[PDB]
């Protein structure tokens, strides 16, 4: 990679929710192995980020690479109306048995969003074939499901900045973010406000949609699993449909292979991405009940209407079936228990930094939330000079590395959050 | 593959637009190569629709292999946030190139749906740093632009049943479908719809957004290239951005390398997928202007609100490069050509049969479109029986091969197509 091509990266290449004309700098990679990103110039970082964009068991790896280049030999791609494969049998026979029992119908798709707009689609489609008028989601502040429009209908409102598309967007129910933590009590004085939004509008809600146990994008933040288990008890009695979003918090990322079982509570509708083929590549999936599936095929359009291109792609799901492989020895308990004691550990001592504002640890997630907003250039070089990658946001700082990560690059990892909150430095902008 | 597993598919797994309480059979691939499906069971098919799931260089092909697999001994993912990298840089490079001039900024995505969003959420958020009341969308009926929400608002109200949603969707405006065909002239009968439509609205709209040329999933349907020259004018002339909906016309399928050049014009707003990467796995683009992508990130918002998880992702922007370098020999615009004339040549009869109802051709993409539906299960087993697989929908049985194909498969496909509509016996 030259300085030009460096250039036209800069002038040319839009990147995640960044400025085109005031862009901050990007590094540039050649390649990774194991637990780290090798940048052009040679060096190598430790990488603490990997899981949370899907690589839980670090990169090059040799089973992933052995499935996805055998892959490649039988075929990439074939279309999926009209015609099965080996390797989407073997993820879907996977997915059904790893979940719980009742979510046993699975509808492929190729990213985390659509795989939201799915399970949206699924509920209003439900309801439509049942005759019933209910359109409207019940959500909580501070959530997080994607950046499409009916996505972004069900995230919060001033986080996605809701008053651009004010008037387009279709205006769902949002109820208080849940103020119990993972690590504390119950407060019953939490259910309050969905309780009063389920009165009165119990006959319209479609259904409760919320990212189980940890709200990643909308502030990392970690609440009780008793939220769970009344949510689900009062979409039993009420007759309606509760949708999981585990497309970050699935496949043993907070303890558990899904944060529902923290509650041992089942969804009616699971989303499912990101560690899903082991983070080579994109891929989705959308759980769902018989009686959901069923009913959705007995409506008016005789179907589920939806069907993406790639939908089912041979390559990305024998990734997954090698993904889900290297899940099935059972190591990753083991890996993320020790992550978990280490993050606790090894972040503590930032409650001592007069920057930080809170301090939470679940599983192989460990945050550190500042007082005031990082500098994103700043912060960012400074990370990068340590030897890691580490990727801020807002007021967050986290961590949340492949489950394969060496002692020795964790607390490499930790030592320069714990540095990096010291002082006021890399703060503000 | 195992009765079992297929037993397994039809319980538990969901496919595109199909009944789960009814399905219909599906049929197990294990490999493909060159043009060829192989099914488990050994028999070899020659793929009719393969360049429609963007597979324009045929399956298993050497080049676009190891591009892959070289690709995958790098690194096959890293997140793009804050990072750049080699396959992104030269993908981004030849789409800026191959694409008219004021197309220079790439926003890279996982798929046509996603792409689409980008761009309606790109439109109305460039009116709203300039302040301006703009929310609702110009398009035309049959038009298709994917399964997704906000895609979902500007598709056709009847061939998407919006009625299933009726309340929930944002009510866009909807211009006739056009009438004035490619193979045709003109008729300027055609404008008068768009023209009052626009006349009412031209102070709410934000954009308008297309199928240049040809209207896929919403019927097949081939116009004139006057209707992108009278539209890039108006939208000119009202100071309303134009979206081209290229996913599936682009890199070569019309015969040109965008359909947009059949009209000699450029839109403000460019999605591109299926063929981008030959058919290997999902990925896409939309290009805008520096006008367009600038005035987003100097509003409120301070950038363009969108990122997905494996936005850039190097392994599929990989096979796109070693896809497009195929496409740099130029040998794509004789092969296109010739299974045009070949198209035009081999479906000409089917104008007599008494089941059809119009032929139409352009590029790599050669529709009979029958007068009553087709009998789904019972067209598709004859095909296969045919040794090739032809994916037919409604009232339209259509092919779109890889431009590699030789004349003797492209033959076995037409063969098959006209002996299908020789009679009732697959319809209805
Ligand atoms: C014109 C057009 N737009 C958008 C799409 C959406 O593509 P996908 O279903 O991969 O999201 C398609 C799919 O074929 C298409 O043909
Ligand atoms: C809970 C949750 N849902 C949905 C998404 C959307 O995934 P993608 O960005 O791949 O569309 C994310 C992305 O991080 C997520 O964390
Ligand atoms: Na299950
Ligand atoms: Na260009």
């Amino acid at each position: 990679m030259t300085t030009d091509d460096l250039a036209f990266d800069q002038r040319h290449i839009l990147h995640p929710y960044t400025s085109m004309t005031s862009p901050l700098p990007v590094y540039p990679v050649v390649s990774a192995e194991g637990c780290e990103l090798i940048l052009s110039d040679g060096r190598r970082l430790v990488d603490g980020m990997s899981s949370w964009w899907a690589a839980i068991h670090g990169y090059n790896h040799p089973q992933l690479n052995a499935a996805m280049k055998s892959q490649i030999d039988a075929m990439s791609h074939v279309m999926f109306g009209g015609i099965t494969h080996a390797p989407a049998i073997e993820l879907c026979r996977k997915l059904v048995a790893m979940t719980p029992q009742p979510l046993e119908c699975v509808f492929l798709a190729d990213s985390g969003s659509v795989a939201v707009e799915v399970a949206m689609k699924m509920a209003l489609q439900y309801w439509q074939a049942k005759g019933e008028a209910r359109q409207r989601f019940l959500t909580f502040r501070n959530g997080y499901h994607g950046d499409t429009f009916g996505a972004m209908s069900v995230c919060d409102p001033d986080n996605s900045m809701h008053s651009l598309w004010k008037g387009y967007l279709p205006e769902n129910l949002f109820a208080p973010a849940p103020q119990s933590r993972m690590d504390g009590e119950w407060d019953e004085r939490d259910m309050v406000g969905f309780a009063r939004l389920m009165a009165a509008h119990r006959h319209e809600i479609a259904a409760v949609i919320i990212e189980p146990i940890v709200q990643g994008a909308g502030g990392m933040r970690m609440y009780h699993p008793e939220w769970l288990k009344r949510i689900r008890k009062i979409c039993d009695r009420e007759g309606i449909l509760l949708i999981a979003d585990e497309i970050a918090t699935g496949f043993g990322a907070t303890g558990k292979l899904f944060a529902c079982e923290h509650a041992e509570i089942a969804p009616d509708i699971l989303c499912l991405g990101k560690a899903l083929t082991g983070g080579t590549m994109t891929l989705s999936a959308t759980l769902t009940t018989r009686e959901v599936a069923e009913t959705i095929s007995n409506g008016e359009a005789g179907c589920f209407m939806h069907g993406p291109t790639f939908m089912g792609n041979p390559l990305a799901c024998a990734a997954a079936n090698a993904s889900l492989a290297i899940l099935e020895s059972g190591d990753w308990q083991q890996q993320v228990a020790d992550i978990e004691v280490q993050l606790r550990e090894q972040l503590a001592p930032a409650r001592d930094a007069e920057m930080v504002a809170d301090v939470r640890v679940l599983g192989a997630i460990g945050v550190v939330e500042t007082t005031h907003p990082v500098n994103m250039a700043a912060l960012q070089k400074f990370f990068v000079e340590q030897g890691v990658w580490i990727r801020p946001f807002g007021k967050l700082i986290y961590l949340m590395p492949p489950y394969i990560i060496l002692p020795q690059q964790l607390q490499r990892l930790t030592a320069a959050v714990n540095r990096a909150v010291q002082d006021e430095t890399f703060f503000c902008q």
